[PDB]
């Protein structure tokens, strides 16, 4: 019985990594991630410039998941373009670079430098098209041209395979037309689903408050939360993008979550609040888990199951 | 010490109904809400003609909420009006009626009818604008200049004050542009946030299928799950729409989650999943337990803590 998978040219012990901003942000996570069992790890979402983010507190965790609005605290891209070029112990496990610019140019000026990084040393992009638009429009996913030319202006710049980061969609003509969208860039070879649930609302009964500070206690979900969201959106890219891998991200506690989410469709499976939650330790626990159901139901590796979710006649 | 509260002229015991949808589609249950605790009521959601709806299994409910594409099963708008005009007990409670037709059309064309009995019994329109919209464009009240002709059209065609039930939205951005056209309306009275969260995906791992059968297993959530996307939607809402009412529904099992949507802005508090899962007998639990939480912060009423949530500085 195994775990492993062959994608995008590099080999995974297991399916399990960090979800991008958990994890991830200096040097000293990245070696955390790089130790743990995990099968990969990514790097937190940067900017050109460092940025020292939102003000505390901006990230809370509760029984059943976890709200945010962190503001996008990074060490800025020289930092993390230099860990993938020279700091990076490839023999352990490969690296994803996430990049979240707040303009087309200061992506493409971001993967135009990691082009020949990515070549010579194999780190893989993941470009999170959460990023924030023009402000008072939706970020960059929910505004459907705003998408296409990021990715044209990112295709033409990078030249290389990569991967995007989405945020959850709700309605079923979404799912169709993001979808189209991505189908138009062959080098798009990754979705990762999903970002968090945007713009929920934590508040604490005994104080009659907010949780978080930024943005009036509005933040992205995480967690328990937001598994089923997460499910339907990697099925949903799943069945809608049959020549990309889609990556699952939310809700992930355990092997059982893990175990749906590769029934869905996905390949790799992130873990956010649970990882920042539990530290760690976590990913042996998970594959521990994902082994046992796979004993018990006779699956011996992972495309035996994956994207394999039945529907009712 | 009593919950009862003045609203949209007519009194109300406590906050407290049923969600559209749920125990409210039939005579029975009809009859069964008013025999009931609740403050209020509302009926299931209306086509003019009567519909039988998706094939079962179309709704399930587990520890952390439900799932659900019933397919506007109902029993015709004659039948409800019927019920307004002829069979509701108004010296028990308040009855909504909600309607969602599949055109402008036919929504005008129901509310030309509801008008008459509106002014002569008191019953309230509550209008769903989930409803579905013209090809390859997503529910109406994602389509932001549908919703705009949907609300000018039945503005004209009904003439009285009346509410709408509203999806959530996840992105502030989304947030303005919404309450924006709701606020060129002056007969919206009340806004209903939140419906389900659309298109969810439950997966059972023993059986490894999809647990509806319609729509390849993806439905609309509610319950635990949604609780903080209720709230927001609530309080965004709530901020944005000084001159109308926020009813909050989504997520509430317990007179703390009350507590917290009143906080948030609400003025009605609607019970979906959790009256579904537990009956009737939900709602004097739920009056008992805000009671509980009033009399031990000292509050007397609903108005000295409604819309009064906390931010950190
Ligand atoms: C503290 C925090 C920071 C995050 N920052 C990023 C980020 O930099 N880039 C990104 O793509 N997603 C970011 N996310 C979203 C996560 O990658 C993930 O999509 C989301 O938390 C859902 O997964 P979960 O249910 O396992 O938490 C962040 C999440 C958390 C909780
Ligand atoms: C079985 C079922 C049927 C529903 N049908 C309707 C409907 O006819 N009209 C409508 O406005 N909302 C409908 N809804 C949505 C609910 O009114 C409510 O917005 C949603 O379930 C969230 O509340 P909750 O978390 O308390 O369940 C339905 C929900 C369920 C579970
Ligand atoms: O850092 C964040 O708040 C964050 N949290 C998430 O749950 N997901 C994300 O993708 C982000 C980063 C979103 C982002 C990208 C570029 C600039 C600013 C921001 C913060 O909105
Ligand atoms: O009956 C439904 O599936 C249902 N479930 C919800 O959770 N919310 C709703 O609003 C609905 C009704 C949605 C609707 C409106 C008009 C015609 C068709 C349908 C069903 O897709």
């Amino acid at each position: 019985m195994c775990l492993k998978l062959n994608l995008l040219d590099h080999v995974f012990a297991n399916p399990f990594m960090n979800a991008a901003g958990v994890l991830c942000s200096t040097e000293e996570d990245l070696r955390c991630m790089t130790a743990s069992s995990s099968g990969a790890l990514v790097s937190k979402s940067c900017t050109s410039a460092p940025r020292d983010g939102n003000p505390e507190p901006r990230y809370m965790a509760f029984p059943l998941g976890s709200i945010n609005s962190m503001g996008l605290p990074n060490l800025g891209f020289d930092f993390y373009l230099k860990y993938a070029s020279d700091l990076h112990d490839y023999s352990k496990k490969p690296l994803f670079l996430s990049i979240s610019g707040l303009s087309v140019e200061e992506n493409v000026a971001m993967v135009r430098r990691l082009a020949p990084v990515a070549q010579e040393k194999g780190v893989l992009l993941e470009l999170n098209l959460s990023c924030p638009n023009v402000p008072g429009k939706p970020q960059v996913a929910y505004d459907f041209e705003a998408m296409r030319t990021y990715l044209q202006q990112v295709s033409l710049a990078y030249g290389l395979p990569f991967g995007v980061k989405m945020p959850p969609y709700f309605d079923i003509a979404h799912f169709d037309t993001a979808a189209a969208v991505l189908n138009e860039f062959p080098l798009v070879k990754f979705v990762t689903c999903v970002n968090s649930v945007g713009n929920g609302l934590v508040i604490d009964a005994e104080s009659e408050s907010v949780v978080i500070k930024p943005k009036q206690g509005f933040g992205g979900l995480g967690g328990k939360y937001i598994l089923p969201t997460a499910l339907a959106n990697v099925n949903a890219f799943y069945r809608r993008c049959p020549d990309k891998l889609v990556f699952g991200c939310g809700g992930v506690y355990s092997g059982e979550d893990a175990f749906l989410h590769i029934l869905a469709g996905a390949s790799m499976v992130q873990v956010g609040t649970a990882l920042q939650e539990e530290g760690p330790g976590i990913f042996t626990r998970l594959e521990d888990e994902l082994l046992e159901i796979m004993a018990r139901k006779g699956y011996r590796t992972l495309e035996e199951f994956r994207g394999r979710v039945k529907t009712i006649e």
